[PDB]
């Protein structure tokens, strides 16, 4: 049973996803792409329909034991995190976003330690040193010699909301014995409903066609971005059931490092050497916990 599709499928698709996301966000159209909610709405609905058409061809005996409200709260947290992350690209540069967003464990770790009252032996005190050193050497100058950018605040709030969603997921999985496809399916429906409800009130989507009228070449790319996102979500779901979940961490780390490399190469984003070694340090620490002492 050769399974090369476990690597290629989740690698090439997410690589195209990242390249498209960078293309349509920082594209020098002049009217910058200030709209951050429409694309996440489209992505959510596309991935939801793909989830339905996928579960239709999978096991049916499973019965969703999860209650309604937990999915709703997890959906608000998840959609808020995604919206805040995407809206921040107007200030910061792409490589900084994909690096900062990648340090997911630290928010979850601190939230669990302060709230869940957990314990981790010399693992959340050792790899954290490498992670924080890398982050605080890459984006930061030596001594602020050569108010912080508002995008950093948005990224920090995104990390906080993402940690909240993660802890919520952990609870609904442990104490309620939820599944994998059902969870993502329900949270997607709730998130898209809430996003649409808010959007119609915001008075922007009614005004969003005119922007499309200005540049008719912003429809195919966004559709492809949604399609690849949904395909990648389905592929990662299919992987996680095989070889356990530990492979997912290494897969994502490799994908994000190659995404950094492609971003710096293709789009000519300047980077300094002393800065450049910053990303490798944080990436090495990231996933090292998964390889040794998962936590
Ligand atoms: N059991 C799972 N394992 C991995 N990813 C999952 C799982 N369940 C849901 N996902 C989603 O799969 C995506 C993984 O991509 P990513 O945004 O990089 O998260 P990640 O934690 O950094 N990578 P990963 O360790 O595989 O979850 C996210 O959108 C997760 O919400």
């Amino acid at each position: 049973l050769r399974l090369p599709l476990c690597f290629l499928g989740v690698f090439v698709c997410y690589f195209y996803y990242g390249i498209l996301q960078e293309k349509i966000t920082r594209g020098k159209y002049q009217e910058t792409f200030t709209f951050a909610l429409t694309l996440v709405f489209i992505q959510c609905v596309i991935n939801a329909v793909f989830a339905k058409i996928l579960i239709q061809f999978f096991d049916t005996a499973r019965v969703d034991h999860t209650r309604s409200w937990l999915y709703a709260a997890c959906s608000i947290s998840y959609l808020g995190a995604m919206v805040s992350s995407n809206s921040a690209l107007q200030f910061v540069n792409y490589p900084t976003q994909v690096l900062g967003k990648s340090c997911k464990p630290i928010p979850v770790m601190l939230l669990g330690v302060t709230l869940l009252k957990k314990k981790y032996p010399l693992a959340k005190y050792l790899c954290v040193l490498l992670i924080v050193a890398g982050v605080a050497l890459f984006m930061y100058k030596p001594k602020k010699v050569v108010t912080v950018g508002y995008g950093e605040l948005l990224l920090l709030l995104s990390l906080t909301l993402d940690g909240l969603t993660g802890v919520s997921q952990d609870h609904m999985r442990a104490h309620y014995q939820t599944g994998s496809n059902h969870m993502m399916l329900n949270i997607n429906l709730w998130s898209t409903l809430l996003l649409g409800m808010g959007i119609l009130f915001t008075g922007e989507l009614w005004e969003f066609l005119s922007f499309a009228e200005r540049y008719p070449a912003i429809i195919y790319n966004i559709l492809l971005f949604g399609l690849t996102s949904a395909l990648g979500q389905s592929f990662i779901f299919m992987t996680v059931v095989y070889f356990g979940p530990l492979t997912c961490s290494i897969i994502t780390t490799t994908r994000k490092f190659f995404t950094i490399l492609a971003s710096v190469i293709l789009f000519a984003n300047p980077i300094s050497p002393m800065q450049w070694v910053g990303t490798v340090l944080v990436f090495l620490g990231l996933g090292l916990d998964a390889k040794f002492g998962k936590g």
